[PDB]
Formats: C-alpha cells, structure tokens, sequence
C-alpha cells in the first residue's frame, strides 16, 4: 500500500484537505450572522465536543482499513461490523464524497478562471453607490457560470468557463496520479505554505484599507463584538456545530481515505489534533480578517448586516471583486485572492477525489493511473449535469454534502463506539498516538458527540427536509434520479468488487 | 454454455423475438399510407435484399461468437476484428438494447394492464358521432399512462400502471432467470401457439363486423388496393426497408444473443429463415387483417386515411378499445386483444433483455441468477425516467432504437462481410447449413445490403437529426446525458470485463 513519506507532508495534506473556500467565506459569515464574537462559545465547544472527536475517529477507520489494504467504507464498515447492511451503509460513505466530488470540482474551476481574468485584469471596471458598482461584477459572474436568464431552470456556462474546468480537471489528474506520496503530499508542501503567504499577505493589504465609508478596523469590531443573546437562540448551536463539520471536512470520506495511507501504528493522536489546529488558525485568524473587514471597510458597517446576510458566495464571488475595482492595486489584489481561493479548493478537491481512486484501486484492484482516470471520467461525465442543470449542484450539495455526511458521521460514531467496541475504538484511536487522547474524550466520543450529531440531524432536519421536498421545482428529481443512479452504480461495484474476492 | 433444446423451441423463440406489437399495428399502418397492395412490392423487396441477409449474418455472428463463450457484440465484435475501436462500437451494440429493455417493458407493462381492465370491464363506456366514442378511451389511457396535463413535461402514470409495470418485470424475470430453454424456449413453446390462436380468433372475429359505416371487407380493400403511383416516392421505400428493419427485430442484439445459444455447427440458414417466414405470417396475414379492417369497419373507408395517419399508437390503444366498446362482446375482444399484444411484447421483451444478460455471465462471469436479477435492476431503475420524463421513451427509441440500429446493421455488414472476411463469412453462415444459401446472395451481402442500409441511414438521417437536435424540448438533453451515462457505464463493464481476462 501507499503511505505518506513524511509527518509534515501527511499533516499538510490532512490541513489542506480542511482549509477549503469556508475558511475565507463561510466561516465569517456565519459567525457574523450567528453572534459576532459570542459565536466562539459555542464554535469552541462545537470543536471540543463534535470536531476532534469526530476527526480521530475518522483517522482511526482509515489507519485501521488502510492496514487491511481497504481505503473506502463498504470495505471498512463491513470489517468494523461484518454484516451486508454494514456494507450498504458503507456504500453511502462512498457515494458522499463521489457526488461531491462531481459539483465541488467545478466550483474549484470558477476560482481559477477568475484568478486567471483578474490577473490579466480582464474584469468590469465600473463606474458611485453600491448597486452601481456590484452589478457589473454580478453580471460577470452570471455571464461566466451561465445562469438562466429565462424561465427555463438551464445553465449556459461561458466556453471560457468550461474550457477552464477542462484545466483544472486535468490539473487534478496531474497531482492525484502521481498517488499519495509523490502527488497529493509533494502538492501539499508546497500548496500549504503558499495558501499561508497569500492569506497574511491579504490580511495585511486588508488592514491598511480606508475608505469614507469606515476602515478594516470597523470590521473586524463588527465581526467580532459579542452578542451574547443569539447563543439563546437553538439555531445558532447548530449553526455552529454544523459550521465546524464543515470547515473539518468530516463525514466526508477523505479524512478515512487519506489516514489509510497511515501507516499501522504510525500516530494519528497528534498528527490529527496539529492539521485540526492549522485549519481553525486559517479559519478564525486569516479567515476572519480578509473578507469581512474588506467588506465592511468598503460598504461601512452600515450594511454589515445585508452583506453577511446574502451570503458566502456573494461576498466571495461578487462583493470582493468589486471592493477590490475601487481599491488601489485591486485588480491584482483580486488575482491573489481568487489564487488563495482556487489552492484551497485544489488541496480539497483532491482529497474529495481520492476515495473513489482508493476504491477502484483496493476493490477492483485497477492501476493508480487507470482509477484516477476513470475516476476523473465519471466526475467530469457527471459535472455536466452540475455546470448545466440550475439547482442541481445544490441538490447534490444538500442530499450528499448535508444531510448526507451528517448522518454519515453520526452512523461512524454508532459503528465505530458502540459496535465495533468502544473499548476497542478506544484502543485503535490511542495505538502509536504520539499523545493521548485525554481520558475525559472516551465518554464524550461514546455518549456527547453522538447525541450532539443525533440532534443537529433531527431537530434540523425537519427544518429542513420539508421545504426540500415540497418547495422546489420538478427538476430536483433529475437530479435526485442521478444520484440515486450513482448510488446503485457503486452498489454494483461493491457487487462486482466482493464477487472477484470470492474468485480469488 | 446454454443451449436450446430443441429446433422447434429455438425457431419459436427467434420468431417470437420478431412477432411483437408491430406485426399488428406497425405494419398495417405504414402498408395504408405507402401505398397499399403497391408496398407488398417495396416490402418484398426490402425482406429480399435487407431483412434476410442480415437476420444470416446477425445468427452466424452470434453462433461464432458462442463458440467461444461470448453473446453479446464488445466481445464479438474484438473476435471479427481485434482492434480497440471494434471493442467500442462492439458497446454500442449492447447499449441499444439495453436502452431499448430501458423503454419496451413499461410499453409492455400497457398492454397487460389493459388486458386485466378490459377482462374485469372496468374501461370507459362511450355514449353518437365519432370524437365522442374516442374521447373516454383517450382519456382513459392518458389517465392510464399520466399524459401531461400542464405545461411540465412531466408525467404521472397511475399507481395501477407502475404496479403493473412491477408485475411485468416481474413475469420478465420469472421467465429470464430460468434460462435458455427452461425459460425462455419453454415460454416460446406455450406463447406462439397462444399468439397464433389469440390472432386468428380475432382476425375471425374482425371479418363478421358490420355496421352501418363498413364492414372488415372493406377495411381489407382499402388496405390492400394497391396505389403504384407513390411507389415513385422515395420515402416510400425508406418504409419499407425500416419496416422490414423494425419486423425482424435487426441491428438490436436479441438475435446475436439468441444465435449464441445455437450450437457450433447447428443449422442457422433454414432455423433463421423459417422463424423469418413465421414473423412474416403473421405480420402480413394476421396483422394485415385484424386493426385496420376492424377500424375501418366501424368508422368507414371515409375516415380510412385520417385513421391510418393517427398512427399505429392511437390505433392499438384508442381506436381499436373505443371500436370493442360498440360492438357485440367487445369488452372481452379487448382482452383478447390486449392478451395479443401482451404475449407479443413479453416474447420480445424476454430476448431484448437477454444480450445484458449474457453480458454479465459471459464477461463478468456472474451466475444467471445474479445477471437476470441486476439487469433487471437496471432496467428498472432506469425506467422510471421513462415512465416519468415526457418524450423521454422517444428520445431512446429515435438514438438507441432507430438510427442506433440501422446504423449497427451497417456495422454489422462492413464488420462481418468487409472486414472479418466476406468469404469467411460466408462459410460462417452456411456452415451446418440444413439447406445452403443461394450463392447469389454472396453478392448481395457484400453490395445490395449494405448500399441499401448506407442509404437508410443517410437520406433518411439528413431527414430527421436536425429536428431532433433542433425542435425538441430542453428536457431531451436528461435522456441524452443519462443514456450517454449508460454508454459510459458499459464501457467502463467492458474495461473490468478485460481486466478480470488479463488477471485469470
Ligand atoms: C462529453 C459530455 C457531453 C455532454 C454535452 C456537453 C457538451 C459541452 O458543450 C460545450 O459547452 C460549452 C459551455 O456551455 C460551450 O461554450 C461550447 O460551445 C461546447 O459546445
Ligand atoms: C494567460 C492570458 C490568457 C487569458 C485570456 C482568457 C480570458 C478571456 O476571456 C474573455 O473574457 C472577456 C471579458 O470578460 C469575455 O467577454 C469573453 O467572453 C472571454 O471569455
Ligand atoms: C488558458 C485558458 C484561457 C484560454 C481560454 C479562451 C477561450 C475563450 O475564447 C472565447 O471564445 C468565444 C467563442 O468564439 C468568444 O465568444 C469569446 O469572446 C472568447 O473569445
Ligand atoms: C494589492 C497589492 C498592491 C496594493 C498596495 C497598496 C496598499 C496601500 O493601501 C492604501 O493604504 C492607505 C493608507 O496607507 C489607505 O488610505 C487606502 O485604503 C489604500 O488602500
Ligand atoms: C445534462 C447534460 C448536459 C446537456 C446540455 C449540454 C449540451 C447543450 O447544448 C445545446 O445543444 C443544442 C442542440 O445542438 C443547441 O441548439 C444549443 O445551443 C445548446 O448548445
Ligand atoms: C444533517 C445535516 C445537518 C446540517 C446542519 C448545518 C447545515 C446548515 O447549512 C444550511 O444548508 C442548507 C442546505 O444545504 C442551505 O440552504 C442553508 O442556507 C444553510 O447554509
Ligand atoms: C425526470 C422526471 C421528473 C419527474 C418529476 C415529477 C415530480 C414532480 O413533483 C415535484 O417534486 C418536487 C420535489 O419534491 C416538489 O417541490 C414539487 O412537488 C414538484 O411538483
Ligand atoms: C425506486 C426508484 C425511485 C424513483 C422514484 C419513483 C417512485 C415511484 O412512486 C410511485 O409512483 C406511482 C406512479 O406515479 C404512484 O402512484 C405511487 O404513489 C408511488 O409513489
Ligand atoms: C383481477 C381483478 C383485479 C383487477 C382490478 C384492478 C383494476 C383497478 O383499476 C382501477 O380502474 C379504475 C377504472 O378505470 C380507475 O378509475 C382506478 O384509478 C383504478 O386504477
Ligand atoms: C393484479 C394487479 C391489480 C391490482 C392493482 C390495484 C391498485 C390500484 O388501486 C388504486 O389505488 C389508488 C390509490 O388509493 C386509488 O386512487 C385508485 O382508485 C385505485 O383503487
Ligand atoms: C368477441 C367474442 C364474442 C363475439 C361474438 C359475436 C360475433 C358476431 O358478430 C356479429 O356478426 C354480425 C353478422 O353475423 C354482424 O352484423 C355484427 O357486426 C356482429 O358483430
Ligand atoms: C426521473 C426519476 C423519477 C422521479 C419522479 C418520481 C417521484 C415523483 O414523486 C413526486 O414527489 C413529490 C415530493 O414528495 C410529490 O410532492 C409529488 O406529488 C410527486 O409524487
Ligand atoms: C437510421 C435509422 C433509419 C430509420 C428509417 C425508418 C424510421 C422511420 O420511422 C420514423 O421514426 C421516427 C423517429 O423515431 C418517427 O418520429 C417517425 O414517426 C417515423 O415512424
Ligand atoms: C439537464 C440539463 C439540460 C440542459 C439543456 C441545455 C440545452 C438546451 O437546448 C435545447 O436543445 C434541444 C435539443 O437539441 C433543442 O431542440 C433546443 O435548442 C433546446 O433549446
Ligand atoms: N473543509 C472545507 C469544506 C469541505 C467540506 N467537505 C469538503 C469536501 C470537498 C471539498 C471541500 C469540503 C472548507 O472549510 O472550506
Ligand atoms: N445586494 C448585496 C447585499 C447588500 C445589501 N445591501 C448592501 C449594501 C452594500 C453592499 C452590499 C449590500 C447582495 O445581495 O450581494
Ligand atoms: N449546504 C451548506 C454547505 C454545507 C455542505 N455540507 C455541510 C455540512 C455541514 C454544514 C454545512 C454544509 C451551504 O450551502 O451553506
Ligand atoms: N507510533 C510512533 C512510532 C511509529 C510506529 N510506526 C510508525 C511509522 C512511521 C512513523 C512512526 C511510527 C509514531 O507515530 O511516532
Ligand atoms: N420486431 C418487433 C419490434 C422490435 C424491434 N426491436 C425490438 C426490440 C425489443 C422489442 C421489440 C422490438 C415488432 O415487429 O413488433
Ligand atoms: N382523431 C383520431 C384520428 C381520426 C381522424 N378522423 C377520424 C374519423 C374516425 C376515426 C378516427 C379518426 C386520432 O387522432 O386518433
Ligand atoms: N421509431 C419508430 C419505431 C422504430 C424503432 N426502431 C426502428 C427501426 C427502424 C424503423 C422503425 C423503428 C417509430 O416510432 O415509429
Ligand atoms: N448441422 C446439422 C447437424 C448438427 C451439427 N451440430 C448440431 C447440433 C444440434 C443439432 C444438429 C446439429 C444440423 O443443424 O442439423
Ligand atoms: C463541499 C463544499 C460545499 C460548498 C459550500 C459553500 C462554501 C463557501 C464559499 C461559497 C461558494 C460556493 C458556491 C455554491
Ligand atoms: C422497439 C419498439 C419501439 C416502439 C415502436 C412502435 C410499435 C407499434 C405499436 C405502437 C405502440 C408504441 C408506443 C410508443
Ligand atoms: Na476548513
Ligand atoms: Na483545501
Ligand atoms: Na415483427
Ligand atoms: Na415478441
């Protein structure tokens, strides 16, 4: 089996898997909608209680699957629990990061195609007011991603946009083909630092921004000024618990597939803990004082509210672009961003990618260079459904990337703690750890972390599921069909996988 | 490998391949509207020069390819010419039926469900002028089948239809999962017999119809009074040699994998042709006698145009019910008519999905059971876009099930007489020959056959893709991507099925 060559590329990898477009953009936004400052009490807790926890679990099945030459969760589900069922749960866990996988690569293209604009300052260049200067840059975006400007719920992306996602496709295949050691951790030595200079580098010019409307000051006292009434308030619990699954990546797939290149008794203990610790300083450090700030700098607390209201992706993806055509140098300083952007997403897409690479390799027992490519081909197939079907890639975001790696997560404490053994589990977490894990972490893993992710999947759900199902247009079943198809595709696989087994 | 056992059932079940809801509603549609007794001449020559030559080559590619333990055309085709782009267009070939299973078994799924309705009487009851006995019965099958009645091009097929879709999967994979001869020979014993007594009860039955508008006799003059003049039409002759196409069931799979099952020296020239004959019978005899003749009858050789133009859809499943509604013991003629559809379509349904069958068990080595069943799985799933995309069975009968096979019968020809060898092909064909074929028609199977397909293809082609590409609804572009995905998919079985070789 591939292993990781080194302990700093390992843990590179597994930061770079986390460090993703949330740390710059989700994360600030929910923090200013969910409490200001006060949003670290429960974030804090949320990461004590849900995101460690979780995340050496996840360390812990990669290691323990990868020993038994098994990367991916119907292999390794059925090992921690050798039943067909087990098997089918598994099968979720792969379906996870496959679909994805299938809608994230291409938001990856997005960053790159406007670094690559912004860097040959082939942008809008407004003239004012506010809408006045946003609108070109809405404009520009809508023009490149192709939204509809009728009723027909049909993308049309620019050939710009799409030859761009052709690029990063095959820059993708490039690392992850070159396999664990010599792709995605020499990628990630270099990557990570990079990601580090480009962010302080952001965060410094952020600072120094003045405006009539305020300064960078003014953001960072509004992003961070407490109200302590919000954290009465249910939803922001969940909104942080889910915001720290998110940043972790977990229940995702790549965290299990990565540590499965781990070696044996190689620590998971410290290793984890350190890549966890990197994401959440590029997440409230770096995270915290671009995109906000800049923000506010610009429009002035004023509209503080309204900006972290509509959005991550409009403050990432519009807002920024034009803060940055009204500051000095911003074109440039556009370019650096969408760069910062397009390696976060680039570490995460080939994380997201590799468990499907794993399986083929593992189960089907193809060549590196024919599971990447084959991988690379159903991703890129199925994207097309993404890149032109309205909405879809939010179905897949929801049913895969939500409620999916929730109850994902929450089904690896179930089989993991309670029938796997949590005496074993204990046991596999703590073997080789360079630290470890404080005594108190075995009844939060068997009793808090459970219950805590048994919540955020039901009193949420059913906020959320309803409106799924009855609010949205006929068209989410295509996308449904689709991915319900994929799912019964890797049943097959799996099918096919245990039925050469027997054989051999 | 499997065999049939006997000449009689093997012959039976080819020609129950063939004999489907064509011989009865098809046919006589498009002899009305090509020129009546005048497209006898265009048929007969289109049988001579198309249709039998490659029923011959379609057996002796099967049987060869039998031999070596293959039935299905990636396989087959690599043995006529090992090339790697023989493997793909070797996929297109089990892509068209498999598509093809994807929308056949729900039509078959009608034609039992009105079978069960028009036994139990429970159909419309009309109470005067013509629209006002057709409308219950359009009404009752867009109920039937959930017609949009908005502008979504979605349907909504009653739960009575899907149930009756279930049970037709159902009596498909009771029938398949026995196998060759236990299965489907021993069903082809019982279901022709059947077939023929259903039809020439109802042709009996048709002929004693009078009414105030016609009688059968009628119905049989202006079907059969010949029209010369149109024969001058060149679309004419495109009828016919795709009627001809249709009627034999050529260029989609289920007699190459039927053929497979014949031994390596037993006879495929006179078993092939006698089975030809039969579908021809029946078709020209029997079809040519019962739906038209009875619509005519009723309505008058004054509405004989109109109705023959309507189609061969409106005529099988509105006209002709509407016309049982009115006349003496109709309800229960209905049934026997439906019963008459339902065993032509079940015959053809069981050998359509008989080629991804084989494929599993020949390529991927799955036991029969778990071949039939995951076939039917797919066939299954994939329905629902079928049973719920409006156009979506049009969409795949126009790409898999009409230019997909004219253009794999010429495929078939250039492979087999150009490539392979026309010599060795020849001595494939009437190797163990009962009788041999006519050395004349070397000629033709080198020159005539494939010029005339060529043309199908082409002056036809020109005639019909730019519509399609052109004047159809966004929503096409669903079926085209997930049938290009089903592409991708056997590819991609076609890629493990090589690797599993190359491994054993
Ligand atoms: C290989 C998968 C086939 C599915 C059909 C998708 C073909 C993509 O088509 C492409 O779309 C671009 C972006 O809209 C256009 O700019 C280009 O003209 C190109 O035709
Ligand atoms: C490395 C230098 C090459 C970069 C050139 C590729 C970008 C060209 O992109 C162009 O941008 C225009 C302005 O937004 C658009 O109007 C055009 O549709 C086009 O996509
Ligand atoms: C390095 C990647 C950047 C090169 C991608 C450039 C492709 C965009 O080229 C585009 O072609 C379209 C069709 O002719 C034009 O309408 C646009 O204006 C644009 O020039
Ligand atoms: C983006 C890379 C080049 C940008 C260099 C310009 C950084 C200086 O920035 C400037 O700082 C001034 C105070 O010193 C402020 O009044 C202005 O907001 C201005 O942006
Ligand atoms: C969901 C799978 C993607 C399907 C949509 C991508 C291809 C759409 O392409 C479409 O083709 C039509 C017919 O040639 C053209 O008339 C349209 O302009 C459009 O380019
Ligand atoms: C079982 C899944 C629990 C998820 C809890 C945190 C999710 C909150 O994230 C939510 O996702 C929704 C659907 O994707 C979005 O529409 C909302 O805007 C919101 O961001
Ligand atoms: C490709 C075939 C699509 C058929 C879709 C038929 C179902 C239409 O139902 C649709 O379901 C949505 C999602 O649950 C709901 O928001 C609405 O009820 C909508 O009408
Ligand atoms: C197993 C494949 C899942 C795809 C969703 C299709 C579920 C079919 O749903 C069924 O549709 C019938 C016919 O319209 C309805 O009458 C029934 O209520 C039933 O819900
Ligand atoms: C073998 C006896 C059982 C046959 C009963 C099943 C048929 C019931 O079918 C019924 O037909 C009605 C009249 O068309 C419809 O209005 C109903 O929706 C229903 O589908
Ligand atoms: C042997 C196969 C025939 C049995 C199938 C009968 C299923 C149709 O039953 C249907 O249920 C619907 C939902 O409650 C009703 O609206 C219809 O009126 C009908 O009764
Ligand atoms: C469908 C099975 C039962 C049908 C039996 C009735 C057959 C007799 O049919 C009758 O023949 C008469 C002349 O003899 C004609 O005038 C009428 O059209 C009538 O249909
Ligand atoms: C192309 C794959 C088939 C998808 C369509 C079959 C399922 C559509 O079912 C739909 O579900 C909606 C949400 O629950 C309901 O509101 C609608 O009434 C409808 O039944
Ligand atoms: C390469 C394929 C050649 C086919 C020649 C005969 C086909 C004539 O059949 C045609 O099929 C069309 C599309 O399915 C239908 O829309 C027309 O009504 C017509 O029946
Ligand atoms: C599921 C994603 C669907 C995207 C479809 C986008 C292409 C829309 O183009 C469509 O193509 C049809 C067929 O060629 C043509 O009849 C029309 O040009 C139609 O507009
Ligand atoms: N951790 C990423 C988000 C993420 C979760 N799961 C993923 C899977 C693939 C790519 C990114 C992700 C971020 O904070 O931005
Ligand atoms: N219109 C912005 C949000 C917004 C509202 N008011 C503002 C004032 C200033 C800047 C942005 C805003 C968007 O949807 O993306
Ligand atoms: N659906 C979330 C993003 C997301 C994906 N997976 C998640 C898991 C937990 C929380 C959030 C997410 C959004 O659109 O904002
Ligand atoms: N568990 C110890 C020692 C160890 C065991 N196996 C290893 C493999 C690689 C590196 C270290 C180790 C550690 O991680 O440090
Ligand atoms: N031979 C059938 C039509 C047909 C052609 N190919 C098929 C494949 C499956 C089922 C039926 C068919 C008929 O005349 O009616
Ligand atoms: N309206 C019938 C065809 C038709 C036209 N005129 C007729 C007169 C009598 C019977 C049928 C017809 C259909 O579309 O199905
Ligand atoms: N598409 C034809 C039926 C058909 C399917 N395959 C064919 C091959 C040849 C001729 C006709 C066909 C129709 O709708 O009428
Ligand atoms: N070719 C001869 C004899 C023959 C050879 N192999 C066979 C297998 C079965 C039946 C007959 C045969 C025939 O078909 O009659
Ligand atoms: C696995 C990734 C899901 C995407 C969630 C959003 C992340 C924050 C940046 C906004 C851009 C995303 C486009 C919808
Ligand atoms: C392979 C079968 C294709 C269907 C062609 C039509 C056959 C004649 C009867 C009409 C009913 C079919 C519903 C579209
Ligand atoms: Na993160
Ligand atoms: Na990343
Ligand atoms: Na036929
Ligand atoms: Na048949």
């Amino acid at each position: 089996r591939e292993h990781w060559a080194t302990r700093l590329g390992l843990i590179l990898a597994m930061a770079g898997n986390a460090v993703g477009l949330g740390n710059f953009l989700r994360f600030p936004v929910q923090a200013a909608e969910n409490g200001g400052g006060a949003f670290m009490i429960p974030y804090i807790i949320a990461f004590l209680l849900v995101g460690i926890p979780l995340m050496w679990i996840e360390w812990a099945m990669g290691r323990y699957g990868g020993a038994q030459g098994h990367g991916t969760t119907p292999a390794i589900f059925y090992l921690l629990w050798r039943n067909r069922f087990a098997k089918i749960l598994g099968v979720f866990g792969l379906w996870i990061p496959l679909v994805v996988a299938i809608y994230y690569v291409y938001i990856e293209s997005w960053t790159l195609g406007f670094a690559i604009k912004f860097l040959v300052g082939l942008v809008p260049e407004p003239p004012t007011d506010p809408d006045s200067i946003l609108r070109p840059f809405k404009e520009f975006l809508y023009s490149y991603i192709g939204v509809p400007k009728g009723d027909e719920p049909i993308l049309k992306p620019s050939l710009f946009a799409y030859i761009v996602f052709l690029i990063t496709m095959f820059i993708n295949v490039s690392i992850l083909i070159r396999g664990i050691s010599k792709g995605i951790e020499r990628f990630a030595k270099i990557a990570m630092p990079t990601l580090f200079i480009l962010a302080v580098f952001l965060v410094i010019r952020v600072f120094l921004l003045e405006t009539p409307n305020g300064t960078a000051a003014d953001g960072l006292n509004f992003l961070w000024t407490p109200d302590f009434e919000k954290l009465k308030d249910p939803g922001v619990w969940i909104a942080a618990v889910g915001q720290i699954f998110f940043t972790l990546s977990l229940g995702f797939g790549a965290i299990i597939t990565y540590a499965s290149y781990v070696r044996k008794d190689q620590d998971i203990v410290l290793s984890g803990l350190t890549a966890a610790t990197l994401n959440e300083k590029a997440e409230v450090i770096l995270g915290g004082s671009i995109s906000i700030p800049a923000a506010v700098a610009f429009f002035g607390v004023a509209n503080a509210v309204a900006i972290a209201k509509a959005g991550a992706f409009n403050l990432g993806f519009i807002t920024l672009p034009a803060i940055f055509s009204q500051t000095a140098g911003g074109t440039f300083l556009g370019f650096l961003w969408f760069f910062l952007l397009f390696f976060a997403g680039l570490t995460s897409s080939i994380a997201i990618m590799q468990p499907m690479i794993a399986f083929l390799e593992d189960e089907l027992k193809l060549s590196r260079k024919h599971a990447v490519l084959w991988t690379a081909a159903i991703v890129f197939f199925s994207a097309h459904l993404v890149m032109f079907l309205n909405k879809s890639l939010d179905e897949m975001d929801f049913w895969a990337g939500t409620i999916g790696v929730v109850f994902f997560g929450l089904t690896e404490l179930i089989i993991f703690f309670w029938i796997f053994g949590a005496d074993k589990a204990w046991e596999e977490i703590n073997r080789g750890g360079i630290i470890k894990v404080p005594r108190i972490y075995y009844y939060v893993m068997r009793y808090i972390t459970p219950a805590f992710l048994a919540v955020l999947l039901v009193v949420w759900a059913r906020e959320y599921i309803p409106k799924i199902m009855e609010e949205t247009h006929w068209t989410v079943w295509i996308t449904r069909f689709y991915i319900i198809g994929l799912f019964l595709f890797l049943t097959f696989l799996v099918f096919l996988a245990e039925r050469r087994r027997n054989h051999e």
